[PDB]
């Protein structure tokens, strides 16, 4: 319940294929396979990010979400693409039990919003994608590519306000590397929000889950640590 496995797919020649290590890496594994695994590991969530969509505000790849639905019984958070009301429907009538969002949501905060008081708050994620710059924690969108001004302070502040109910953390420069997640993010984003968040990026060992809960994560989010050693999910499962 506390164990998010962020599961990362592109079409490569034709197939859904498993990204790692922030979008870079090819696994060779395929969606089909990694999602029947993952649910027998333990996990209590997936969320599913279609990697072509992100930034784009086309919609969510519904067909990447239908395609794994009859695979899991895990509620899916549908994440990478959202640009308007009307996505979030076809993701839901897809067979998502969450939506993600990050780029359409800095752009235009309402939408949150719009989200929450259709579909509840608890169903809404609002995804903040941040790193250090010149001493400040700042907000990304297109998965970190594209600066926006925005102090993270100020954002988490934002997004509770407008109606989110939980808060992917995301620190672009721990994603993929294993070496831990950024705790002084979380602890500085902690007292901001009353909001569950969602550790993200850098999971590479079971103390490294550990010290996200220390710093206030409510669950945590793992992925490229977890493609390499699925029994890690089991193990944190079956600790939370
Ligand atoms: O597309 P996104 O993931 O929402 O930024
Ligand atoms: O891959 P990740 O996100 O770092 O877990």
């Amino acid at each position: 319940q506390r164990v998010v496995v962020a599961i990362v797919a592109k079409r490569v020649d034709g197939e859904f294929m498993v990204f790692t290590h922030s979008g870079k890496k090819n696994t060779g594994i395929l969606l089909r396979d990694w999602v029947v695994e993952v649910e027998k590991r333990g996990a209590g969530e997936i969320l599913l990010t279609s990697i072509d969509r992100v930034g784009t505000k086309s919609g969510y790849d519904t067909e990447m979400i239908r395609f794994v639905r009859p695979l899991t019984t895990l509620p899916i958070i549908a994440s990478g693409g959202a640009g308007k009301m009307e996505h979030f429907l076809e993701a839901f009538l897809a067979g998502a039990d969450k939506v993600s969002i990050n780029t359409a949501a800095v752009e235009n905060p309402s939408l949150i919003t719009q989200i929450a008081q259709t579909f509840g708050s608890q169903a809404v994620v609002v995804a903040i994608v941040a790193k250090r710059v010149d001493g400040e924690f700042m907000v990304f969108t297109h998965s970190g590519k594209k600066n926006t001004g925005i102090l993270l302070r100020d954002w988490v502040v934002e997004v509770e306000k407008r109606g989110a109910g939980e808060i992917l953390l995301t620190s672009i420069d721990r994603v993929g590397t294993k070496s831990g997640y950024d705790t002084e993010m979380i602890r500085f984003v902690r007292p901001l929000t009353t909001l569950p968040i969602i550790a993200s990026g850098g999971a590479g060992k079971m103390e490294h889950f550990l010290e996200a809960f220390l710093a206030g994560a409510d669950k945590v989010s793992i992925n490229t640590a977890a493609v390499e050693n699925p029994s890690l999910i089991t193990q944190i499962a079956q600790t939370f």
